[PDB]
């Protein structure tokens, strides 16, 4: 079949760009580029809530990444300003995180840099873990390393990470998916890092609920951010502990819309 292999760059999503097929008019992401490690871990994912990678071509100092096309876009985009989202969205929307994480964990791989701006939509609305770029391996041959480099966005990293040489891999993912909750939640960030010397974190510790992002909250999913949200890493919630809170398994949302006709 000629020209089935030949992709039209139409326009930038992130370089990220769309990529349409001359042929099948297949719609894919490509990256325009540490490397090596990014190819390396992309290659070993298959997960319905982790953006698919089909293949990688090098043409001389430029590296090409085939990546999964998300037209819903990022989940930053979903959350409004001071306001976040309705409770049901973000509920199916951290149900699909989980599901992605422990997939991940599972296969002994840590992303690092949970955020909303690297979850991606695609047309049904499905939530894909993106950007494997700052990812590691921190399990091989069922033995555990502990991590010790500086990776993330500080709004979203652990405490430990500031605190400690040392630290555990996945209490790290588990605390940026519950700052995650909390900006679908009430559409802010709660701190600039998780310090001592900010304010706002050190009012979480005091358990000052009544002031902002927590008053926007409701006592169930407030319930489950404050057992995530916990200082020390072995103190904190596991994910298979999150999938038995009250609130995770709350029925809120109803399914998609599905087309019917009366009488
Ligand atoms: O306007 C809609 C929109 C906005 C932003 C983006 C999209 C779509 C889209 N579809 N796919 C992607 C995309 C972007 C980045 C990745 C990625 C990057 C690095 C990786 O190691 C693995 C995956 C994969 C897919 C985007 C960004």
């Amino acid at each position: 079949v000629p020209f089935v292999e030949d992709w039209d760059l139409v326009q930038t999503l992130g370089e990220v760009q769309l990529a349409v097929n001359r042929v099948t008019e297949e719609a894919v992401a490509v990256k325009i580029v540490n490397i090596k490690k990014e190819i390396c871990i992309n290659k070993m994912l298959n997960h319905e809530n982790v953006v698919k990678f089909y293949g990688h071509r090098r043409e001389g100092n430029i590296q090409y990444l085939f990546l999964e096309y998300c037209s819903g876009g990022e989940l930053f985009d979903r959350i409004e300003p001071d306001i976040g989202m309705p409770e049901p969205d973000a509920q199916r929307f951290f149900h699909q995180l989980m599901a992605g994480v422990v997939y991940l964990h599972g296969i002994g791989i840590t992303h690092r840099d949970i955020k909303p701006e690297n979850l991606l939509l695609d047309e049904r609305d499905n939530l894909k873990i993106s950007d494997f770029g700052l990812a590691t391996v921190f399990r091989y041959n069922n033995r555990e390393r502990l991590l010790n480099k500086m990776c993330g966005t500080l709004p979203y990293v652990a405490p430990e990470l500031l605190k400690r040489r040392e630290f555990h891999a996945e209490p790290v993912d588990v605390w940026s998916c519950g700052i995650v909750l909390t900006a679908m939640l009430a559409g802010e960030l709660p701190w600039d890092q998780p310090s001592d010397s900010c304010q706002e974190y050190s009012d979480w510790k005091e358990k000052k609920t009544y002031l902002n992002p927590w008053k926007k909250i409701d006592s169930a999913p407030l319930a489950l951010l404050h057992k995530i949200l916990v200082e020390n890493p072995s103190a904190r919630i596991t994910i298979p502990d999150i999938k038995k809170d009250r609130w995770y398994n709350k029925p809120l949302k109803k399914g998609a819309k599905r087309p019917r006709v009366t009488s």
